[PDB]
C-alpha cells in the first residue's frame, strides 16, 4: 500500500489565528442550530487535502480586497474599478469561480482606503473609500464593482489602484452578493454545507466586525494547501487539547470538504483556555459519534 503525507491541522490557538473572510484576529469559537440560515460563505473554503474552492485564495492580505484601475464617474466622487487577475494581469470571467478570489462573500457596505500603486508623482493617492456590495453596481464576477470616496480628482485613469477593507458600516453575513448584479445567478459556488448527523451542529470560527464566522482559519486553508496531505476517509477526528493541563477540551470531525461540526444541542459560545489547540487524531468512519460539548 502507498505511503502518503500524514494529515495535520496547524498547532496555532484561536487568537493566534485569523478569519478566513475578512482580514481580521479570530476571537472565539461558537456552535448553534444552522437551520434557518444558509451557511454559504465563498471565503474559507478548502478541502482537507489542500483544494480551495469558490472565491478562496490564499493569502490574509487579499481577503475581502480588489485590484484593477479606475475610472472616474464625471460629477461624482465615485469611481468604477476595472478589475484585474490577482497578480495584476487581465482579469478572465470564463474562470470557472463565482467571481475574482478574495472578492468579499457577503452583503454589506465594506470602508477601506482605495490606493494608487504605481506612478503617484510623490502624491500618497489613499484616500477613504466604500464598496456596498448589495448595490447594483457590485459586479466583479462582470469585472467591474463601484466605489465611493472623498475625492474627484486624485486618482490617474490606466494607473494599477488597490482596495484595502478597514471595517463594515453597521449588513448580513449569510447572504451572498450577487456577484453578476440584479437579475442574473452566481455560479460555481462552494456548496452550503449542514451538520447533517443527528446531534451535531456546525463549529464557527468567529470574530467580531455584528458577528463573522467563517468554516475554517485562513492559517487552515494556508495549511491545507500547502501540505495537501490526502484524505484517508471523510472525516478526520480533531481534539482540542489544553497543553496547560494536556487534557482534552472537546472533540470534533473535521470535514473532508472543509468544515467543522460538534456534538452539541443549542447556542454556546465556547470557554477555551488560552493556550488549547486543535491536534489530528485519526481518521473516521461515517458512524463515529463524537462525545458531547457543552
Ligand atoms: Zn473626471
Ligand atoms: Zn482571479
Ligand atoms: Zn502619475
Ligand atoms: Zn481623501
Ligand atoms: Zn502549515
Ligand atoms: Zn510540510
Ligand atoms: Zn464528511
Amino acid at each position: 500500500e502507498s505511503r502518503t503525507k500524514p494529515f495535520t491541522v496547524p498547532i496555532l490557538t484561536v487568537e493566534e489565528m485569523t478569519n478566513s473572510r475578512f482580514p481580521i484576529p479570530l476571537e472565539k469559537l461558537f456552535t448553534g442550530p444552522s437551520s434557518a440560515f444558509v451557511v454559504q460563505p465563498q471565503n474559507g473554503r478548502c478541502t482537507t487535502d489542500g483544494a480551495l474552492l469558490g472565491t478562496t485564495q490564499l493569502s490574509p492580505v487579499d481577503i475581502c480586497t480588489f485590484r484593477g484601475d479606475v475610472t472616474h464617474i464625471a460629477g461624482t466622487q465615485n469611481y468604477t474599478m476595472n478589475l484585474a487577475s490577482q497578480n495584476w494581469n487581465n482579469y478572465d470571467p470564463t474562470e470557472e469561480i463565482p467571481a475574482p478570489l478574495g472578492t468579499p462573500d457577503f452583503v454589506g457596505k465594506i470602508q477601506g482606503v482605495l490606493t494608487q500603486t504605481t506612478r503617484r508623482d510623490g502624491s500618497t493617492r489613499g484616500h477613504k473609500a466604500t464598496v456596498s456590495t448589495g448595490s447594483v453596481h457590485f459586479t466583479p464576477k462582470l469585472g467591474s464593482v463601484q466605489f465611493s470616496t472623498d475625492t474627484s480628482n486624485d486618482f490617474e485613469t490606466g494607473q494599477n489602484t488597490r482596495f484595502t477593507p478597514v471595517g463594515v458600516v453597521q449588513p448580513q453575513q449569510w447572504v451572498l452578493p450577487d456577484y453578476s448584479g440584479r437579475d442574473s445567478h452566481n455560479v460555481h459556488l462552494a456548496p452550503a454545507v449542514a451538520p447533517t448527523f443527528p446531534g451535531e451542529q456546525l463549529l464557527f470560527f468567529r470574530s467580531t466586525m455584528m458577528n463573522l464566522d467563517c468554516l475554517l482559519p485562513q492559517e487552515w486553508v494556508q495549511h491545507f494547501y500547502q501540505e495537501s496531505a490526502p484524505a484517508q476517509s471523510d472525516v478526520a477526528l480533531l481534539r482540542f487539547v489544553n497543553p496547560d493541563t494536556g487534557r482534552v477540551l472537546f472533540e470534533c470531525k473535521l470535514h473532508k470538504s472543509g468544515y467543522v461540526t460538534v456534538a452539541h444541542t443549542g447556542q454556546h459560545d465556547l470557554v477555551i483556555p488560552p493556550n488549547g489547540y486543535f491536534r489530528f487524531d485519526s481518521w473516521v468512519n461515517q458512524f463515529y459519534t463524537l462525545a458531547p460539548m457543552g
